[PDB]
């Protein structure tokens, strides 16, 4: 249910980097609605521990749709500016030129991500979700709205 969703950011400039307004506890939703441009190669939604650029902030959850060939979604974690083991999902709902809704649900042990009302993937926590305070969106994507449900 999105009954408790509060959208707070509309049509942000990409790259977007913003502080998440509350702690990511179990049951929390992050809802991101947008559109993939016709020329898009990839974009990413990063749940970060902070906004440092140099050195680069750890990314607890990197969610990275890629559009070349058949398309896929790569998920990973960045710690100390280095990527870990990739989890690749080949069954991807994203398409160039199409609007989407991403719902990231925070659970005790993992994130559960649904796109366009359908389950897409799970990602086990590698960094405690209490350490996530920043949402970054980068790459070739247009974002209509960002909201949270706590
Ligand atoms: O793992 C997420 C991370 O991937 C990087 O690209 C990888 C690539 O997916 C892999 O196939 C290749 O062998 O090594 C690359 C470098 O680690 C991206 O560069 C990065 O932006 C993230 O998306
Ligand atoms: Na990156
Ligand atoms: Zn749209």
């Amino acid at each position: 249910s999105l009954n408790n969703l509060q959208n707070i950011i509309y049509n942000p400039v990409i790259p977007f980097v913003g502080t998440i307004p509350d702690q990511l506890d179990p049951g929390t939703l992050i809802v991101i609605r947008g559109h993939v441009p016709s020329d898009a190669d990839r974009f990413q939604v990063d749940l970060q521990n902070g906004s440092s650029m140099k050195p680069r902030a750890d990314v607890a959850f990197h969610f990275n749709p890629r559009f070349k060939r058949a398309g896929c979604i790569v998920c990973n974690t960045l710690i100390n500016e280095k990527w870990g083991r990739e989890e690749i999902t080949y069954d991807t709902p994203f398409k160039r030129e199409k609007s989407f809704e991403i719902v990231i649900m925070v659970l005790k042990d993992k994130f559960q991500v649904a796109v366009n009302g359908k389950h897409t993937l799970l990602y086990g926590h590698r960094i405690g979700p209490e350490k996530i305070d920043t949402l970054g969106i980068y790459g070739k994507v247009n974002i209509h709205s960002i909201g949270f449900s706590f």
